């Protein structure tokens, strides 16, 4: 395991590890300050990703928020097998890293065996990787969500640049961070604005949505939901451990349940991997956590703005 920047989300970690490696201000801090909740029953339904801090691949509001706090832009190259490799190649030789998309079918991001999960189903998602060499047969990419590092040979490498995916089909897609004329901000006005943010789109009632629609799966033999909205978890509790360290490295102000807000999104997480796994018929003891922590994290936010 890697000690890799975690970010809240593969892009964000991927934007975030380029931006520590590189020193390019701002980045890390706008990314660390994220608060953020979205939910889609469309998507809940569709088996794709439905939940958590952002809808992805690509994180569009953490794109807003790196143009309107940093006046940082985040361009998207979509290149062809023809020019892609030797593209990297220049961006390698320039600035030693390429941020890429990549169809995670073909690594092996996370040890599954670590939680005594043995059937490890193998799916086309698409997931933001660091490519740091290009060799004749091999190229070597750093996975800094899942803190993973692998050797994949090429040919694996440009199937998994050029694959179909369940989100849509990878065009050799890379991500260069840029900006014509930074800015500063202060980490108070990215909370401010996040939490102001987070309160005026009512973003805790869509936790609300989602423990209404955990609720509703009780008759649903199909539990994938609950392993996705695991996995799509993640991304909160990583939210609420940065805001955590944030507040340690800047002395911040917050609201004293800060900790136990973690410890609630780590317990919702364990169960929900569990009724996934276990078979147990606790839909309504998930339910029952999510929408209480909705309440919580409405509290939280009035909290930090009027304490921060
Ligand atoms: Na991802």
């Amino acid at each position: 395991l890697l000690d890799t920047f975690q970010g809240y989300n593969c892009y964000s970690s991927a934007l975030g590890e380029y931006a520590k490696q590189k020193n390019i201000d701002q980045v890390e801090n706008i990314i660390l300050s994220q608060w953020s909740f979205f939910f889609d029953e469309e998507q809940f339904y569709k088996n794709q990703w439905y939940t958590g801090a952002a809808d992805g691949p690509v994180d569009v509001v953490l794109n807003e928020d790196l143009r309107n706090f940093a006046n940082i832009e985040v361009l998207e190259h979509i290149s062809s097998e023809s020019q892609a490799i030797d593209e990297g190649r220049k961006v390698l030789e320039k600035h030693g890293l390429q941020i890429v998309l990549m169809d995670f079918y073909y690594m092996n991001s996370f040890n599954w065996k670590s939680l005594s999960r043995f059937n490890v189903t193998r799916e086309h998602d698409p997931h933001f990787a660091v490519l740091t060499q290009i060799n004749e047969n091999s190229v070597h990419i750093i996975n800094p969500y899942y803190h993973h590092e692998e050797n994949m040979s090429m040919e694996d490498f440009i199937k998994s640049r050029n694959s179909m995916t369940k989100q849509g089909k990878i065009s050799f897609n890379s991500y260069e961070i840029f900006s014509n004329g930074t800015k500063k901000s202060n980490i108070k006005e990215l909370l401010y604005y996040r939490f102001n943010r987070y309160l005026q789109e009512k973003m805790f009632g869509k936790i609300t949505q989602f423990g209404q629609v955990v609720k509703k799966q009780l008759d649903n033999k199909d539990r994938k939901w609950a392993f996705t909205g695991y996995n799509c978890l993640n991304s909160v509790v990583y939210q609420h451990q940065n805001l955590i360290n944030l507040q340690k490295k800047f002395s911040l102000e917050m609201p004293p349940n800060l900790q136990e807000l973690l410890d609630n999104w780590a317990l919702i997480r364990k169960k929900l991997f569990e009724y996934y796994s276990r078979g147990s018929y606790n839909t309504e003891e998930i339910s029952n956590l999510i929408c209480k922590v909705a309440s919580s994290e409405e509290q939280f936010a009035q909290e930090v703005l009027k304490v921060l």
